[PDB]
């Protein structure tokens, strides 16, 4: 099964790009990473950073994730991110988003050794 450190780089991470160019790279994205497939997911955020520097976060500052767990950890330095969510008119399978840029911390949760992000918590 995809390990949750994958599924994380697979969902979150956009090293390719500094930035979202136009107004369809959620919908663009969110395709070809496979997040609608089977359902339309939602919420996405995608981060145009290097994966050493999101891994990085790791051995940032701790803080207590959404859900309680203690295991996440905020970004010392804002980072480019594009956020998507789903239009008022997105409908399976035809999933359709909002592509919005901002540059923010990134809160994600860790796990394993090598210790990486395996959830996207928030961007604050």
């Amino acid at each position: 099964k995809e390990t949750a450190a994958a599924k994380f780089e697979r969902q979150h991470m956009d090293s390719s790009t500094s930035a979202a160019s136009s107004s369809n790279y959620c919908n663009q994205m969110m395709k070809s990473r496979n997040l609608t497939k089977d359902r339309c997911k939602p919420v996405n955020t995608f981060v145009h950073e290097s994966l050493a520097d999101v891994q990085a976060v790791c051995s940032q500052k701790n803080v207590a994730c959404k859900n309680g767990q203690t295991n996440c950890y905020q970004s010392y330095s804002t980072m480019s991110i594009t956020d998507c969510r789903e239009t008022g008119s997105s409908k399976y399978p035809n999933c359709a988003y909002k592509t919005t840029q901002a540059n923010k911390h990134i809160i994600v949760a860790c796990e394993g050794n090598p210790y990486v992000p395996v959830h996207f918590d928030a961007s604050v």
